[PDB]
């Protein structure tokens, strides 16, 4: 075996508790190098002559180059020291501990997980595990009150082609009027892009954090929305824009006016005074030269105090969580304290960070509960949309991503197909509905929480910002109702099958030539196998009956009954068809 | 190129800032696999049309299986995305990024270090880097006041054999009396084990955190000690026992008397009432069944404020830092807040955690400045004391350990040979002074902060606790004055050669056959090469002139001049001899 390929660390995503007395440990090795991985462990103060406890680590996954083994250690003392015993195909064995590798156990040393503090066990809101999120970009969802429309509003039509400065009149009253639709779809939570006072259509350049934007409504209307959504079983998630403010933010205007004499100058990153001349900003902003968005110095206790108050105010209005804008450019201390504040006010309030890359640094349990899973989007884009990768590469990317974070984070990642910052997924699929649907079926059955971008469910299309922000299509005749009913069925099944929301996930089959991919979701005695024929050709495949699942399966999408023949299942898939096989338990 | 052996993560010790605009990045590959490692980077919002910046990563080290490449990225924007370009021996070129490996750069993706916040740049007290610490176990150092001696105090003699419950009368007045001695040795800081009220001789079972133990003195005496040490250029570090209290601690006494009625019952981990009764404890304690040490629930905000108050009190007395007892069993939040409290009170107060294993989780910059480096001791024991490993594995263990933490931590790690919890190092060497001295020579020249265990400098020996806590030997005739003078010279040298305190470290030469180990310390134009002949036979060797060090060298220990012919130095080392070759700059 290739020892240079073996990896483990007593922290992060390779060692973490799932309870106050149980520790999950993972180990990585070159694919095929290790057939048996066992963990020998004991209390960190156990005597030299005490027997070590044993825990066998099953193979939890494999990507292109590695195998990932996982075990559960029962640590009643909450203190554990442990070593791995790795066995190869030829029976060659070796111990792997903190000191290194050795045939002699004592020489390998022991990894140590010092202490398991209850306060450090990653815990997330129970409801977030089985939620189906629907993203609403207010200015474009529904114009329920044209009397608050901004001047110059354009026509709310299917042929609308938004500009960076277009307005259509979307508002909160509209959202309220359309709740019956959202409820019928099966949505359980709504994520809103900024809704606080701001001059733009997107409103990421905040003028006033404590006020609902006039064109969207007022506090009484917001409160009504929260109540109407809640009694319909729908939660509310707001967009927290704490990385930067708008240039109309009071503190910033003060600096613009008083400059060096401003009591708020240290609330930002001003390069020199006066504050500006044009787009040539002499102050740090979001991205590059974005005059309307001066970066906030969240490291300043005054700024942190202010934003924390903003958070308190809105949570008082009854919201259920936050979506953190550009979360990765706000300091960690801020986020650790934010989590403490939020959870103290509402233990069930969800915290989702908006980060597009590897977000492990914010997903260990003391900061966010989840993140906008763009890694998931990329793999889904490449596999179902552009066809840039095949099923085996898809399986690998998913597996590698799953191993990036502790299971508590993975279980609730917001798996989106697109957002208000990307082209519509149907457009990514070049308008191919068959491909789009397969992606959706995957999104609705995979490990994580699905996030639906408004309109995708009724066939909307579009290029990237601002063309992805076109007015919602409400005209029944202009909506893809077949797709809508498709979504409804998938969402109902998700709520219907426990393994789909709370089950683990394991690869079942991945064939690069047939481009068929299958995985199994498991919890308790229930097993649900999802098979995706990601090819424009009808195919048949023989899959091994999933580990301890039973001999009778039912494709919940068709009512088709399939029996295990000599430990196998014969499946015939039409082009781009997906099956959701329930083992009946 | 074995891709399965290549590793990098955009955080931890593989990617971290050394300043507000500079990110240090490290990458490891199978030893020999990569000949050139380059980093191509840019601002995270740079246009796809902009050209990437270039940074060549030199080989910063190599262990038994890997090569470690290190580079410095200039990030004026404080936001960076990057990809590695690795070239094999044959000229093979592969790109490595967050997405994976590929001959095509774009397909490799890019790692991202979202933002560099000034508050997250690991910063340590400037003085700690060039310090030489002396550890004082007060009950056994010096009895300056015989009137405060504990009951049954035993004879202060060289033939003393301490028992777990012995007392010899050591106190703070004695330390004050021996300051001229400590100053002569050249020590710059004193690390004291517990000195607060406690009934034991070690005092890790705290009765009163706010009072000097009567056997050791009183507050005024402590203050005088602080002042007398300070005026002699000696700082003071106290032992903070925050993981557990003594069973005579006021809060615990209360729980013992009032039980479930006690307002302090949640300050501990009580399983049932009434509490205690012999060694069969019904409450969690340090280690296993240690009735005198009930664990403190530092997660409890009341417990945390009390301890923080304890820390504020002693810092008001003028101390310079803390040594955190069993730091790995106290929660991370407590430690993050502790650091902010401490640093706000005294920016130069040092925080050293007592952790015996990989302490990377506490050394990223938001918790401890350093730790008692027991990993260093293990390597030193195996190589110099037991001879269990040869020069090449020694070099490997050292390099591997060095790569475990960011450079800010490594530079000030407390490198000890032994402690009040281990057998004396001389005893580890089986009484061999030649091996002992070579280890000390290594300790005084290697990267990190040397920690001297009281008595080792004058030849004390002893088995592990309690035998390693023998009363100090003060009678000159019973002291190894030759050793003492050796220590003095090495300490002076360390203070005189900037590279020994502020320089980096790189392997120079390691040969298992001759068991010769050499490394070089470098800062600016100063290069100091250390050659250790760890064998009991006179030997001669040839070493390539230290990279860009120059051609004139001087062994500071003897005054011997070495010129080096054709880029090589000819060295003749006596048995267990060591050389400290200064390049003259
Ligand atoms: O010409 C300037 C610009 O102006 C307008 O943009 C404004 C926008 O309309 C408005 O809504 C707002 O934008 C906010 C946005 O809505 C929020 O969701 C958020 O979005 C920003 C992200 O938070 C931020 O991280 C970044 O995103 C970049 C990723 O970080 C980066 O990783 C990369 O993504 C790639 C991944 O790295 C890779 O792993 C994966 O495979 O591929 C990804 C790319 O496909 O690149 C991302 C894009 O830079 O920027 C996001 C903003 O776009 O915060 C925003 C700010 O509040 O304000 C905007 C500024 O005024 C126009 O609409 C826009 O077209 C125009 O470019
Ligand atoms: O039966 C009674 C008991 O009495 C004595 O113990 C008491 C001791 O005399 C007294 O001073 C005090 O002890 C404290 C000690 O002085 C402090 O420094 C500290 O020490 C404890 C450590 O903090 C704690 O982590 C642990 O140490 C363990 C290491 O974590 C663990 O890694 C492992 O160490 C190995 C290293 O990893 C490796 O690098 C090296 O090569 O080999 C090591 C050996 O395995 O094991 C360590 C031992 O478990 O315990 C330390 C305590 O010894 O905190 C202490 C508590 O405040 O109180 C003691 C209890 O009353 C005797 O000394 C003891 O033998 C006897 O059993
Ligand atoms: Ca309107
Ligand atoms: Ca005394």
């Amino acid at each position: 075996m290739l020892l240079e390929a073996i990896f483990h660390e007593a922290k992060g995503s390779y060692a973490y508790p799932i309870s106050e007395t149980q520790l999950r440990v993972r180990l990585r090795a070159k694919k095929g190098d290790v057939v048996r991985c066992e963990v020998l462990y004991a209390d960190r103060y156990a005597s030299p002559e005490e027997e070590l406890a044993h825990a066998l680590a099953g193979k939890a996954g494999s990507d292109e180059r590695f195998d990932y083994f996982e075990a559960l250690l029962e640590c009643s003392t909450k203190r554990v020291k442990y070593v791995f015993l790795l066995t190869g195909p030829q029976g060659e064995a070796v111990y792997f501990g903190e000191t290194g590798f050795s045939a002699e156990r004592s020489k390998a040393g022991v990894f140590q997980y010092a202490y398991i503090h209850r306060s450090e066990v990653f815990t997330t809101p129970e409801w977030a595990k089985e939620a189906v999120i629907y993203q609403i970009f207010p200015e474009r969802f529904a114009n329920g009150d044209p009397s608050n429309d901004p001047p110059g509003t354009e026509q709310w039509a299917k042929d609308a082609r938004p500009r960076h400065d277009s307005f259509y009149g979307g508002d909160l009253k509209g959202v309220i009027d359309r709740l019956p639709y959202l409820e019928e779809l099966g949505v359980t939570a709504l994520y809103f892009t900024p809704i606080f006072a701001s001059p733009s259509h997107h409103k990421y350049d905040t003028a006033d954090y404590l006020a609902i934007d006039p064109q969207f409504g007022d506090l009484p209307t917001f409160r009504r929305l929260v109540d109407e959504a809640h009694r319909r079983g729908i939660k509310i998630i707001l967009d927290a824009v704490f990385n930067h403010a708008g240039d109309q933010f009071f503190a910033f205007r003060d600096v613009l006016q008083k400059g060096e004499q401003s009591r708020y100058k240290d609330w930002f990153f001003i390069e020199d005074f006066p504050v500006s001349k044009t787009s040539r900003t002499n102050y740090e902003t979001f991205a590059v030269q974005v005059p309307a968005m001066p970066k906030l110095r969240t490291e300043n206790p005054e700024v942190k105090e202010y934003l924390f108050d903003v958070a308190r105010f809105w949570m008082e209005q009854g919201i259920d969580g936050w979506r953190l804008n550009v979360a990765n450019e706000v300091d960690h201390a801020f986020w650790r304290e934010f989590r403490r504040l939020v959870k103290s006010l509402n233990p069930d309030a969800l915290i989702v960070g908006e980060i597009w890359h590897d977000a492990s640094g914010w997903l260990m349990g003391d900061q966010f509960d989840s993140v906008m899973n763009y890694l998931f989007r990329e793999s889904v884009i490449r596999f179902f949309a552009t066809g840039e990768i095949h099923a085996e590469r898809f399986d690998a990317e998913l597996t590698r991503a799953r191993m990036l974070y502790p299971e508590q984070a993975a279980q609730g990642l917001w798996n989106l197909l697109d957002s208000h910052d990307t082209e519509r997924f149907l457009t990514s699929c070049g308008g191919n509905e068959a491909k789009f649907r397969l992606a959706v079926l995957f999104q609705m059955t995979y490990l994580g929480t699905p996030l639906i971008y408004y309109g995708d469910e009724i066939g909307m299309a579009g290029a990237t910002d601002p063309d992805c922000r076109r007015p919602m299509i409400w005209e029944e005749k202009e909506q893809n109702r077949g797709l809508f009913e498709f979504y409804k069925e998938l969402i109902r099944l998700r709520h219907r099958l426990a393994s789909l929301t709370r089950g683990n996930v394991r690869s079942w089959h991945a064939d690069k030539q047939a481009n068929l991919y299958a995985f199994v979701r498991t919890v308790q005695d229930q097993h649900v196998g999802v098979v995706l024929n990601n090819r424009g050709e009808k195919q048949t495949v023989l899959l091994q009956v999933p580990e301890s699942g039973g001999k009778t399966w039912l494709d919940c999408l068709t009512g088709e009954e399939v029996h295990g023949k000599q430990g196998q299942l014969k499946l015939t898939l039409r082009p781009y068809q997906g099956m959701i096989l329930w083992n009946g338990r």
